[PDB]
């Protein structure tokens, strides 16, 4: 028979997770009903989360979106776990941003192209692109970067203002602390504002259709 | 409560699109019941479009597919602003492609494989086959071409009859002028024609299911 | 109106699929609601398949899934035709494991992470770990292997215990002859156990919420 389940859903009991927990979902946030969210999530204002999107934050807890940020068509936020079997919290996959801990941290103000990907432990800071096909995993993205498209940020920092050319994967902090500046020359310079005003948009748009 | 929803609906009303236009859709295409289709969409005769593909024309519009191609798992098609919010085109994120104007681009007889992307402006000329977990761009694709898996094109032109090597990130012109040709030796030579004829028939088969 | 499903169907009909298969699951293996699994598929015990993955047996066929394996969100499993219009077995596209042929095998313990993809033919052998965003298509990767997130493997056999380095994409047999080991200082070596632990254990949790 037909496949009937809400896409909104809590994370499951499990030997880390005692007491299951539902998204937090801003009313002004909308959440396509071909996208997928799970458990100890919380998604801000202003929210766009597109078709086939996956944010599951059933491992590493908990999941956060920021206001006016935007979770492109197949995007997936997935986190390691964050507390063992023994209750005892795994600080090397938490992030801490403003004295609150997180698997996942996405800031204000971001986007999250179609098809990339940000990985538990990790931290977006806001005002900042993440292309389409990139990656992010187990590092901190500083705010007002660029990861072009098919860039990776691997197991490193990203200085705030920074820019990923595009296929580059960046795994060692000497390669980071490296990278080229955002300068108002630079081909994505203006990228996430008008990414982030369309968006926004959409969201509102998207919003009068439900 | 369950999710319930259409999977093939209009664009939303936003500041650059004052009339809602809904997916033209040929009856002889087979959409998946887990595809998305949005908006301004034109697609051919014979199409299949996969599972957890989603084709969203709300941004940069229209998005159009030609006959007898495929979009397969995971693909997304999406682009760029076509039209501020003051109503006038951006020409610089508009496709020509024979005497009318699109944000996307898919000719006939194309394969967008599993978990590609072709963003707009862009357009993909016939016969050309867009491999697993590639990246179109700001690029024009000629005919007959082939993008081997995980291959990309930003901001170029890639002449007819040229494929690029898989991995290979393309984002200068100087470089795309100078890719190897399509031969009978070379590897992927029959294959968009094989995967043609095998999508074809597949969209055939799932509509005989629908 | 809105869109009515089954997310676990049988393949189509097709000139090289004269009787059609529905997917063999285990009782204990869990299949996201908005998850795809298609056609002549097995899926062993304790497999969780995760929102947004779409397995594909309706063109090379069959393809297996086995004990405590997982299949992360987007993920996708398909392969090329495997007996032509003509009734031939196409033998290059068939692997072979333990004297049965399979389209794609994924062996046990193995762990497909988010946005990955195996195309066959292809075979992954127990307790590899295919990382993040990775691709394998025509090659057979062995035991106790590790893709790296953003690792290809195309043509070639990756000998057992072998590592691909993040982005690497590996398309002669010299060079997948020449990879690094996994030792026990290697910061992936322990990654495949812990996550087929969680995975077991999000299986059951989220069996326990259908
Ligand atoms: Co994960
Ligand atoms: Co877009
Ligand atoms: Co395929």
């Amino acid at each position: 028979t037909v496949d009937e389940f809400s896409n909104i859903r809590e994370n499951p009991v499990t030997p880390w997770n005692p007491e299951p927990s539902a998204p937090v979902i801003d009313p002004t946030a909308y959440i396509d009903p071909q996208a997928s969210v799970i458990g100890e999530v919380t998604i801000g204002a202003n929210v766009m989360v597109s078709p086939m999107a996956s944010i599951r934050s059933d491992e590493g807890m908990p999941i956060f979106v920021g206001d006016r940020s935007n979770v492109q068509d197949g995007v997936v936020l997935h986190a390691l776990e964050t507390i063992n079997e023994e209750g005892e919290p795994i600080e090397d996959n938490i992030v801490e941003v403003d004295g609150k801990e997180y698997a996942v941290y996405i800031g204000n103000n971001v986007s999250l192209a179609h098809q990339s990907q940000v990985h538990g432990p990790a931290a977006v800071g806001d005002d900042t692109f993440i292309g389409m096909q990139a990656f992010v995993f187990k590092s901190k993205v500083g705010n007002n970067c660029v990861l072009e498209p098919r860039s990776a940020a691997i197991g490193v920092t990203i200085p705030d203002g920074r820019y990923i050319p595009a296929g580059m994967v960046v795994t060692s902090q000497a390669e980071a602390d490296k990278l080229p500046e955002v300068t108002d020359d630079y081909a994505y310079s203006h990228t996430n504002e008008a990414v982030v005003y369309v968006n926004v948009h959409l969201a509102e748009g998207y919003k009068e259709t439900s």
